[PDB]
């Protein structure tokens, strides 16, 4: 039995006397190992819960639990997708089992000083291939987020995107120094100025021969806070503030494999936010690409300032025309207080786009909830000096940040904003298919959203 | 012209040369006073904004601005509801103008050491009467919330409800001492024990001859925090922690005027949360009316503990049977971080009830957003000692508190939870129809919700 | 011997885990009395006026703020076969008193009687082992609570030896 075989069991399914004696009750993610019938290999009995309540997430989580229980085995065959009786069709089971296996195997050992084959048993080969690709993209995002900021600097991150673009056949332009200055991304330049690592701006285009979607990803490779320095003695995953950029890049790398008939452009501002003799100051004013002005009332609300000019560039009327814009950003720390650590916030004025993103997230097994663009919170954007502030010092910053970003989206362009600060990094232990640390959150939601949009 | 007449003006409507010279541009809530044509009285020109974008809230706010600009006049006639051209029908205009006038006139002068008539001009007399009644109920809630806690103690609040019930014809039972102990409301008793003011429990029933709806209102008349004492030097409106109870009581007082064909029971636990030699302790366990247990990990999360047993009582299978339960509570301080100071949180697993409450709030002009009952946040209810904790000390307490309350709602009973901590008290200056301090938030949403449910 | 040592440890675990509202100083004194009776240990519980006579003014002053009055318990293992004294701190709930522990910091305030728990449990194991030595347990039990009548910063306690 190829070293280890993992069998999915719904509640009520038969297992041997040994599994029963060990307490196997088919609880989701429960794994009991036993010798195979011939005594030459290992069987894992893996719980899928009641058949009537099982979802694709159940299969995804059960696959992750299987690969975690593999021990020193060289080969693992997952039969989980062959369990029927639930409402989850075979193709969705196969896709989810494939995702969960890759996501569950993920390790980040690059900075530390025998499993050779995972096989998914199913006729749904296409679904398996899609699952593997989606999960591999997620793991790419995980690597990028986990990467120490001293390795993944803005220049190094730009180089990495260039290499990934080259592999995938994606068109890539990297802007730096004077070339960057010409673009008028004054938020990026101002925020990035304090650091010894100069900022970068990268555009990625997936453009198959077969609507144009713009993806904007916040790539603050290290967020210290700037002069409004993050308190020492509080823990912050400061290197993880490029999770939005990671999600966008990774999603873009998966599109050529899927062959989606839609044009997608990625827009990635990359910078460090550092305290320094030449750092952006509280009370300074940024004049943005659209001529409007932002007073910097708190240097740690840097992401919205960096994204502003990119949203103008991405959405402005011009050559070939981006029909809709989605931004992804580890933007706000206020959200998590209400929503908790595992749910992202979705903002959009477009109800059908909201539905498209939420349904995409459900298929992907990623938790989002929509928050309203409350008109009465615009009063908290007011500045005594400029057109707006980047920080009100009042409650409601998650909503205020969304309204701030909305100011820079050209009139009539459908737009959605994904604030993923909390779910982008897991500071608790591993659970299900999610490791400690960088999660790659939103990659799969984005892929699913782009699929629906292409249909 | 009866001292003062207020005329509604949409953008583009004609005003005299004087109003133009003063800068009147029909901006919503803008008021420019001028002599009447005959020179004997005062005309207020009041902005209603563009006709195409005006809503009922525009009329409500314009009416509030009118009554604020009345000066020393003895009589005020509002003609605002006679302005047509907008999408707001005459009856809705009249209702809103009536509400706004009363809400805008509200003052709380009881503890400080000429306007004799406001008239709303319209044929829609019924709509005016409904608006006045809804606004008067709101103002009752405002008074209750503004009341110093040393005056509105739990015993005094129970007496006040008894008096209000008697006026309205509502059946009222007040429980205290041993009689209270018999009900098994052990959360209420435990939380209330530290104070010198003993707790109370009050049930109110509107039962016209013409479904049974249960309303549960958190009535913590003073929330100091208990032994987990609220930090001195932070400002908290500790007397306002009975805003939920206020909203429920006030809504119940309005029902006999409206003559709604539905039975509605109010359930009001009333207590002070005080530090004391005999106060509830961190690590103590409450055994609730359903036999389940709650570990007190933070004494300042007292409201959910108080509400728990009342929700069991309100929803248990028994005589005549409460078909649905809505609780209203100034429950959580985490919500406001995400949602801001003017929006309540709505929780329910029932999508149609969610729609009913949200649409009711829209008609009432009160801001709510629905938050999800996230299954993955139940893990944060776990206790090493009891069935659950009242505080996880983690992010997501607004959602966790809702899930906590959900545990006590009997199976199959539709339920909604309204968390209104922030919008129940305005700690900024007055705006539109909203004063500084107690707002009476949720009263009108509740009335509108009960109307829809009765239809 | 292993089972007995571990069972004593588990008794201490129960006492520490017990919610302070159940394991009050009076209730803890009752529990020790019951455990002493089982084991054959001599037990004296002091309370109210009887407690006042002993001159344990630290205990009385610290315990005064709480609605749960303090207790003092002596336990003696005295087999027929040196005299060792064991003194165990039994603050059944430590809120901090008027110097109130900051809310928003986590403290296992009910666990402040762990010393008393360890001493009581150790004493319960001695009759099983049959050790040839006399051992007395001395257990002051109180809550430290904020209150209108709680011990104040700047107050002076005059102790049983006359020092302050
Ligand atoms: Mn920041
Ligand atoms: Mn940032
Ligand atoms: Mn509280
Ligand atoms: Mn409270």
């Amino acid at each position: 039995a190829a070293d280890v075989v993992a069998c999915g069991r719904h509640t009520g399914a038969a297992v041997g006397a040994f599994s029963r004696r060990r307490g196997f009750v088919a609880r989701p993610g429960q794994v009991v190992a036993e010798p195979s019938a011939d005594g030459r290999a290992v069987v894992l009995n893996v719980g899928l819960g009641p058949a009537g309540s099982a979802t694709a997430a159940t299969f995804r989580a059960a696959a992750a639990a299987s690969v975690r229980a593999v021990g020193p085995a060289r080969t693992l065959r997952l039969d989980l997708a062959l369990a029927d009786g639930s409402g989850v069709p075979a193709a969705e089971r196969a896709r989810a089992v494939a995702e969960g296996a890759v996501l569950g195997l993920y390790r980040y050992d690059e900075y530390r000083s025998p499993l050779a084959e995972v096989i998914v048993a199913t006729p749904e080969r296409r679904a398996v291939a899609e699952g593997l690709a989606a999960a591999e993209a997620t793991c790419l995002a995980r690597d990028l987020v986990n990467c120490p900021a001293g390795t993944l600097t803005p220049p190094a991150f730009a180089d990495r995107i260039r290499e990934l673009a080259h592999t995938a056949g994606l068109d890539c332009a990297v802007y730096e120094g004077a070339g960057l200055t010409e673009l008028g991304l004054t938020g990026l330049t101002a925020v990035g100025r304090g650091s010894a690592e100069p900022p970068r701006y990268v555009e990625l285009t997936y453009d198959p021969p077969d609507l144009t979607v713009g993806l904007v990803g916040k790539g603050v490779t290290f967020d210290s806070g700037g002069l409004s320095l993050k308190p020492s003695g509080e823990r912050h995953a400061m290197k993880a503030d490029m999770g939005g950029a990671a999600a966008v890049v990774a999603a873009l790398t998966a599109l050529p494999r899927l062959g989606l008939p839609l044009r997608v452009r990625g827009h990635l501002p990359l910078a460090e936010n550092m305290p320094d003799g030449g750092a952006l100051r509280v009370g300074d004013v940024v004049r943005h690409l659209d001529g409007t002005t932002t007073e910097i009332t708190h240097t740690d609300n840097e992401g919205r300032v960096v994204l502003a000019d990119v949203l103008v560039r991405a959405s402005r009327p011009g050559p070939h025309r981006s029909d809709l814009v989605v931004d992804v950003a580890t933007l706000t720390s206020a959200a998590v207080h209400a929503l908790g650590t595992r749910t992202g916030a979705l903002f959009t004025p477009d109800d059908r786009l909201a539905q498209t993103v939420l349904a995409a997230s459900e298929r992907a097994g990623e938790s989002f909830c929509r928050l309203p663009l409350l008109a009465h919170e615009r009063r908290n954007l007011r500045s005594a000096v400029a057109d707006r502030v980047n920080c009100s010092h009042r409650h409601g910053d998650t909503i205020q940040a969304a309204l701030f970003l909305q100011d820079f989206v050209a009139a009539g362009v459908p737009w959605a904003h994904l604030d993923i600060a909390a779910p982008a990094y897991n500071d608790e232990g591993p659970y299900a298919e999610v490791p400690y640390g960088g999660t790659g959150f939103a990659v799969r939601t984005l892929i699913e959203t782009l699929r629906a949009l292409s249909e």
